[PDB]
Protein backbone atom coordinates (compact mmCIF):
# COMPACT_ATOMS: atom_id res chain seq x y z
CA UNK A 1 0.00 0.00 0.00
CA UNK A 2 2.48 2.46 1.28
CA UNK A 3 5.33 0.18 0.87
CA UNK A 4 4.53 0.12 -3.18
CA UNK A 5 4.60 3.87 -3.30
CA UNK A 6 8.58 3.55 -1.48
CA UNK A 7 9.37 0.90 -3.73
CA UNK A 8 8.62 3.23 -7.05
CA UNK A 9 9.97 5.87 -5.07
CA UNK A 10 13.46 4.43 -4.69
CA UNK A 11 13.25 3.42 -8.31
CA UNK A 12 12.37 6.46 -9.88
CA UNK A 13 15.35 8.02 -7.33
CA UNK A 14 17.66 5.26 -9.15
CA UNK A 15 16.58 6.65 -12.68
CA UNK A 16 16.27 9.97 -11.85
CA UNK A 17 20.47 9.98 -10.33
CA UNK A 18 21.01 8.23 -14.11
CA UNK A 19 19.77 11.05 -16.10
CA UNK A 20 22.06 13.57 -13.69
CA UNK A 21 25.12 11.19 -14.09
CA UNK A 22 24.34 10.45 -18.22
CA UNK A 23 24.24 14.54 -18.97
CA UNK A 24 27.45 15.21 -16.89
CA UNK A 25 28.91 12.16 -18.86
CA UNK A 26 27.63 14.03 -22.14
CA UNK A 27 28.47 17.66 -20.85
CA UNK A 28 32.72 16.59 -20.33
CA UNK A 29 32.96 14.76 -23.49
CA UNK A 30 31.15 17.43 -25.42
CA UNK A 31 33.72 20.17 -24.23
CA UNK A 32 36.64 17.76 -24.72
CA UNK A 33 35.55 17.70 -28.68
CA UNK A 34 37.01 20.63 -30.42
CA UNK A 35 40.47 19.70 -28.71
CA UNK A 36 40.19 16.15 -30.49
CA UNK A 37 39.54 17.64 -34.01
CA UNK A 38 42.15 20.44 -33.58
CA UNK A 39 44.71 17.81 -32.53
CA UNK A 40 43.69 15.49 -35.27
CA UNK A 41 44.17 18.61 -37.90
CA UNK A 42 47.57 18.96 -36.60
CA UNK A 43 48.69 15.43 -36.96
CA UNK A 44 47.68 15.21 -40.60
CA UNK A 45 49.76 18.24 -41.19
CA UNK A 46 52.66 16.69 -39.73
CA UNK A 47 52.22 13.72 -41.05
CA UNK A 48 51.84 15.38 -44.93
CA UNK A 49 54.50 17.70 -44.55
CA UNK A 50 57.11 14.63 -42.88
CA UNK A 51 56.18 12.85 -45.72
CA UNK A 52 56.70 15.13 -48.16
CA UNK A 53 60.49 16.08 -46.81
CA UNK A 54 61.04 12.33 -47.50
CA UNK A 55 60.39 12.44 -50.63
CA UNK A 56 62.98 15.04 -51.01
CA UNK A 57 65.15 13.46 -49.19
CA UNK A 58 65.44 10.35 -50.96
CA UNK A 59 65.61 11.68 -54.12
CA UNK A 60 68.31 13.50 -53.48
CA UNK A 61 70.07 10.29 -53.49
CA UNK B 1 -6.32 5.57 -14.13
CA UNK B 2 -4.38 7.61 -11.28
CA UNK B 3 -2.15 4.21 -11.55
CA UNK B 4 -2.02 4.54 -15.13
CA UNK B 5 -0.73 8.42 -14.53
CA UNK B 6 1.90 7.33 -12.41
CA UNK B 7 3.44 5.25 -15.73
CA UNK B 8 2.96 7.25 -17.70
CA UNK B 9 5.57 9.83 -15.55
CA UNK B 10 8.08 6.82 -15.31
CA UNK B 11 8.12 6.20 -19.17
CA UNK B 12 8.95 9.76 -19.50
CA UNK B 13 11.69 9.16 -17.00
CA UNK B 14 12.93 6.32 -18.75
CA UNK B 15 12.54 7.65 -22.21
CA UNK B 16 14.64 10.39 -20.73
CA UNK B 17 17.78 7.30 -19.45
CA UNK B 18 17.67 5.76 -23.41
CA UNK B 19 17.77 8.85 -25.18
CA UNK B 20 20.98 10.11 -23.13
CA UNK B 21 22.05 6.61 -23.71
CA UNK B 22 21.68 6.96 -27.16
CA UNK B 23 23.32 9.88 -27.68
CA UNK B 24 26.14 9.47 -25.48
CA UNK B 25 27.09 6.45 -26.53
CA UNK B 26 27.10 7.76 -30.85
CA UNK B 27 29.11 10.70 -29.62
CA UNK B 28 31.55 8.50 -27.62
CA UNK B 29 31.92 6.15 -30.44
CA UNK B 30 32.91 9.57 -32.90
CA UNK B 31 35.21 10.92 -30.59
CA UNK B 32 36.76 7.01 -30.21
CA UNK B 33 37.42 6.73 -33.89
CA UNK B 34 38.16 9.96 -34.09
CA UNK B 35 40.80 9.23 -30.79
CA UNK B 36 42.09 6.04 -32.12
CA UNK B 37 43.51 7.99 -35.45
CA UNK B 38 45.02 10.32 -33.34
CA UNK B 39 47.33 7.62 -31.94
CA UNK B 40 47.93 5.97 -34.99
CA UNK B 41 48.81 9.31 -36.27
CA UNK B 42 50.95 10.08 -33.61
CA UNK B 43 52.54 6.56 -33.55
CA UNK B 44 53.11 6.81 -37.73
CA UNK B 45 55.23 10.64 -37.05
CA UNK B 46 57.48 9.07 -34.58
CA UNK B 47 58.27 6.73 -37.42
CA UNK B 48 59.07 8.87 -40.09
CA UNK B 49 60.51 11.81 -37.62
CA UNK B 50 63.29 9.08 -36.61
CA UNK B 51 64.01 7.93 -40.33
CA UNK B 52 64.57 11.88 -40.97
CA UNK B 53 66.71 12.19 -38.10
CA UNK B 54 69.00 9.08 -39.55
CA UNK B 55 69.11 10.14 -43.27
CA UNK B 56 70.41 13.25 -41.62
CA UNK B 57 72.36 11.45 -38.80
CA UNK B 58 74.41 9.70 -41.21
CA UNK B 59 75.16 12.79 -43.70
CA UNK B 60 76.63 15.11 -41.10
Amino acid sequence: VDAENQVELEEKTRLINQVMELQHTLEDLSARVDAVKEENLKLKSENQVLGQYIENLMSAS
